[PDB]
Formats: structure tokens, C-alpha cells, sequence
């Protein structure tokens, strides 16, 4: 039964009067409508036993009532005090409101207190996070579209680097984001990374206007937003023939990531999935250089639940989405990472990106 | 008054004990420290008669003394509770705090209340907007740098559309932003607009993957961020030879804009600046199709003060920075806008951009 009926069940169980939801991502997940309120006010109000209302600026009202359903919509003009309009549409005794503690600024809560009195505010964010851990088949299709665009990014990026003739890290970044803009993509899901040689072992490194080094490795970490959903992936290639040491580090990381991918299925635990990759790299003598958890969740944002880390005994179940991204980073010498995100099926998993994992030579 | 002296005199006049300033653009504006703190806590604290203090995360502590002087800097470890460090470091009594009411979220004012008690909060933002309304000489150099980048975008945009061969509005936008990226520009200051023929008359049109039209006009509205400051301009050209109706509409807009630039100087009012261009368009027979104010302010953002609009009797002063952008939009037929931003000198004004204003044919 619907997300809205789940939130309304929460309110009765905890004896809270209504919500006032403000985050534009949450608003899109819950209503289907992507709204950019910027400076003005917009809120979603859900009750224990009454029709949910949706309060927007006067200009967005008609757009909103063609592209949502089940909602009671009304608005306000710059000539009005918005909290007075809201007050004129709620005629009950409000003594508690559920809001999102990390998003709602002081002006909104004070403006709200000025009408309904001395409110007791309750945090709604933990329940929203929990509803997002399991994805529907409809959600997984959209994330598959974002994955296809991440695969095109690699082909364009490898080809741009192989032309040499003075090409730099920033030159390659710009060319990649040029092609995505041409195909209609609205933005990247995080800052695009292209790092040459020893520069790939720095955890704070950033693409700059430095020429890529011959006979060294090149790291690409990238991702896009499409239809409100995200993608994330990493691949490490070679520019000319590398030396024997750097090719052996790449083999270790490669086999470690494929072993975690052949192990994931419902019934195992997050701790166990981290351990497959980490034990393999530790047994080979490079444990002190794999210094972060194996993976993180993904969905509308690039960083959600669950956490694939030690000490987490959560049971993996069908529908979850998360990243699988081991690495070895050795300062001044070399750094390598290989990354996919995936979704969990009834007897296994499938990955969102398909580009080759081997050490290709350009 | 230095900027710090100005905040503190405010506190003595209003009987407030101290500040907790949190927005990173404000932080940069007041001290020269530009940091991106994500979810960790940073705060600037000024007093009525006592040395200012600055609270940052344990990382940023010594990159903070790189860029600031005269401030007692100190930090906190991820294993610590930040508001506790703040409470044990402030050894005077606090019952009231000045903050930025639009920026500071609920979790942070509740974190402060649990350490200091029942705080009375007071809004500092009206004062920052009054300090930002007049620009210093150093601020104007940086805005000129951002304006030159906008002239370079026009050179690139005209050339790309001259090539024809099926090029579209969205092809043209991608090439503009590609080139800015290669030069190290962090981002644009708003969504770039390229609109062809009758599509420029839509008040809500947007670049799309459709071929530009021969023998019609083409509109370019664009700007960048550089060094923490913004820019904004518009030009309108022709693709092939235009018709006589569209060329006379361009001439009317050209003269209206140039007329307002020769009028602006200290002493006149904002209402009078709007009327100079508006009367010219009205007397030529198209007043019904000039349906927005003549300009807005510019600085760190593109949406600040003063407002150039009927009814605003504010007096213009040396050092104010605003836009000058009349236009005519006739549904189904044509749209033209021409736009510069400017700074007011001791006896006139000067423009931030220099690209030609005439109707050029590519
Ligand atoms: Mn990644
Ligand atoms: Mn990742
Ligand atoms: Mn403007
Ligand atoms: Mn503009």
C-alpha cells in the first residue's frame, strides 16, 4: 500500500498532527513532480485522516495539477504572507508537525510557529531513508538508462586520450561532458575525475591542465542524472605499455571485484560481501592500502543506504542497489580502482554498466 | 568601519551578544576564506567588545590562517560533538545570537540550544544585503574579469551557428560551455539560453534539439562565475538576411537601451531609469509587449539589489551594480532583447561587456 498511506500510518501510530515536507528530491519521489522552488515556498502536507494538500507559488499551480493526482493544490502571490494562506486552509488544532531536520531553515519554522502556536517538531527523515532502500522494477529501469550513458562516457573518454598531441586531464573531462550535453543530459551526478599516473593515489586529487604521462595508467570515475536517477562507475586503462608492477596491481583489484560480484545474492550479509574483496587483497600483501568500505547505496542520490562495510550484519535482500568498488592506492607510485553499481535479484544480481574490465592499452 | 567593525556596532545597537554566521558565500565575503563544508560545521563569531573567533573542522584549521588575519581560529575532531567545543570555548554569557534566517537549518539551532539554553535568535541578513549593495574597487576588477569571459562566449556562439549544416540550439549551448570548461571556469551563473525565430517570444522558452531557422533572428543570453563574482548579458543577431519588420524591431530596442546608458549617473532615481527606455518603446507603438522591469542587481549572485522598476524611488549612488535590458516580444512573430550590466562612477556609468550591439548577419 502506497508511500502516502505509509506516512499517514506513521502519524497515527506516533500521534502527530501533520507533515510539512520541503526537500525537492523528496517532493519528486512522493508526487512524481520535479519542482524547483528556489527562493519561494513549497510544501506537502499529509494528515491522519484527510486529503493531502500541496502548497506552491501561484505560477506553478496549473502545471502541478496536470502532472499529479490525488492532491489538493492551492497557491499564493508575492502580495501575500504565505503562512497566512496556509493557516486559512487548515482549520484544526495543530500541536505537532513532522519536518526534515537537515533541510528546513529557521525562517520556515518560525513562520510556521507564528500561526499554529508553540509547535513540537518531529523528524521525518529516518522514515524516508528507510522507504528508499528497496526499489521497484519501475525505478530499476530508469537507473538502467543512466547506466547506458555512463558506458558511452568511457568510449568517448578513452578515444580522446589516445590522440595524445598534448591532451590534458581537463581537456578529457570537458570533451566527455560536451557529448552528454549534446544528447540532452541535464547534469553529471558528481564531479568527473580523470587522474594520470601517481596522481591517482591521492584521495583528494582533481583533474587539472597537466599532460597525461606516457607508459602510466589513467583513472576515470564518472556518472549522470537522467529522469531523476543516478549512476556511478570507475575504470582504469593504460596509455602505452605499462611496467610489470602496475599491471600486477590492476590484476589484483580486477579479480577481487569479480569475486564479490559472483558472491552477491539474497541471504548473505553486508559484512560478508565486504570481506570477500578485502581478504583477497590482504592475502596478496596490499591490505594497508585499501582504506575505505567496499560500497554504498545508490538511487535518486549518489549516496544512500545500505553500507557495505565491516560490522554491518544486515541481510542482503532482493531490490537493494549499491556499489562494488575495491582499490589499492600507493602514494608516489600507482593507484587503481574498478567500480560497478548493481541490483539484487531472486537468485543473484545484475550490474548497471557493461564496459570491459580488463587492462586495455591505448 | 571595516566590515567586522560594522557587524559589531550593529550588536551594540540591538543588544545582541554574538553572531553565528554559517553561509560560505557570506564567510568568503567577510574574511577571504572560501571553503565547501558539506555536512560538517563551520561558524564565525563576532562580539560586542571582544576578539572575533572562527570555528572550522579539524582539517581546515591551518588553511584558514593562510587566508585570514586577526581571528582566533580553532577546530574539532569527527569523534567530538561540535556544539560542545563551541560551548566550552566561549567563556562569556550568551542569551542571544544573530544568524542568517534563510540559511541555517533546524538541526543546527537545536544543537546550539542544547548547549547554551533558551536562546533568543536575531536575523543578520538585512545588514549583509545593505553592505553588499555598494561595491569596492577590488570587487569591480573581479566583475570585469567575469565580463570579458562573457564577450568570449559571444565570439564562439556566433561562429558555431554560422556553420549551419543542421546545427540546433542545444548543439550551440554545448559548444559554448565546452570552451569555458577548457579555460578552467567552475560553472555558469544561470542556464544558458539560445532561442530561434518565434521561439524567442516565449517568456518560458528553452534551448532544444531543433534546427535554427534561416532568415530569422537568434537570441543569446549567458554568463559565468569567476573568482566568486558573476556576469550577465544578451545579444540578438540574424541568420541570413532578415525581413524589414524584424530589423525595425531590433533598431527600436537598440536605441532604448543606449538611451538609458547615457542617462545613468548619481542622483537619478530607479523609477526614472526604467521610464527612459519604457517611454521610448511606448511612443513607438509597442509598449504592450515590453512586459518586465528594466533591470536587477548583480554581484556575487545575479539576483540582488537594487531593483530597476516603476514605483521604486531609491536614489542611485556611486558603486551600485545593476543590469539594463529592455526587450520586445510579439507572440508568433519575433523576440528581441539587448542587455549589459554596469557600475556607477562618480559622474556616470561604465559597462562590464563590450561586444557590438548592431544587427550582425552571419
Ligand atoms: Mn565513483
Ligand atoms: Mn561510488
Ligand atoms: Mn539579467
Ligand atoms: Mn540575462
Amino acid at each position: 500500500m502506497s508511500k502516502i498511506e505509509r506516512i499517514s500510518a506513521f502519524l497515527n501510530d506516533k500521534e502527530v498532527d501533520m507533515t510539512f515536507i520541503t526537500n525537492p528530491t523528496t517532493l519528486n519521489y512522493l508526487t512524481g513532480l520535479a519542482i524547483s522552488p528556489h527562493e519561494r515556498i513549497a510544501g506537502l502536507m499529509i494528515f491522519r485522516d484527510s486529503t493531502p494538500m500541496l502548497f506552491t507559488p501561484a505560477l506553478e499551480v496549473e502545471k502541478a495539477k496536470e502532472h499529479t493526482s490525488g492532491l489538493d493544490i492551492f497557491g499564493y502571490e508575492d502580495s501575500q504572507n504565505p503562512w497566512e494562506v496556509v493557516k486559512n486552509h487548515v482549520k484544526s488544532d495543530v500541536k505537532s508537525i513532522a519536518v526534515e531536520f537537515s533541510d528546513i531553515p529557521l525562517a520556515k519554522t518560525e513562520g510556521l510557529k507564528a500561526q499554529f502556536g508553540d509547535i513540537n517538531f518531529v523528524n521525518l527523515t529516518p522514515l524516508i531513508e528507510r522507504m528508499r532502500l528497496i526499489k521497484s522494477a519501475d525505478e530499476i529501469e530508469k537507473m538502467k538508462v543512466a547506466g547506458d550513458f555512463a558506458d558511452k562516457c568511457f568510449e568517448i573518454g578513452f578515444a580522446t586520450a589516445a590522440e595524445r598531441n598534448g591532451v590534458t586531464e581537463s581537456d578529457i573531462v570537458a570533451k566527455i561532458e560536451y557529448e552528454m550535453k549534446r544528447m540532452g543530459v541535464p547534469q553529471m551526478s558528481f564531479d568527473t575525475l580523470v587522474l594520470s599516473g601517481a596522481r591517482a593515489a591521492n584521495p583528494h586529487g582533481a583533474p587539472e591542465n597537466v599532460e597525461i604521462q606516457e607508459n602510466k595508467l589513467l583513472l576515470f570515475d564518472l556518472g549522470v542524472m537522467s529522469g531523476g536517477y543516478a549512476s556511478d562507475a570507475t575504470r582504469t586503462i593504460a596509455i602505452g605499455q605499462p611496467n610489470d608492477f602496475d599491471a600486477e596491481i590492476h590484476k589484483i583489484v580486477k579479480e577481487a571485484q569479480q569475486a564479490a560480484m559472483d558472491f552477491i545474492k539474497p541471504g548473505v550479509t553486508a559484512h560478508e560481501v565486504d570481506a570477500v574483496a578485502r581478504d583477497l587483497i590482504t592475502k596478496a600483501g596490499y591490505g594497508e592500502y585499501f582504506n575505505h568500505r567496499l560500497g554504498h547505496g545508490i538511487g535518486m542520490d549518489v549516496h544512500e543506504y545500505p553500507s557495505i562495510v565491516a560490522g554491518n550484519d544486515l541481510v542482503i535482500q532482493e531490490g537493494m542497489c549499491f556499489s562494488n568498488e575495491p582499490g589499492i592506492y600507493i602514494p608516489g607510485k600507482v593507484g587503481v580502482r574498478i567500480e560497478d553499481c548493481l541490483y539484487v535479484t531472486e537468485n543473484g544480481c545484475e550490474s548497471f554498466t557493461h564496459t570491459d574490465h580488463d587492462l586495455l592499452i591505448f
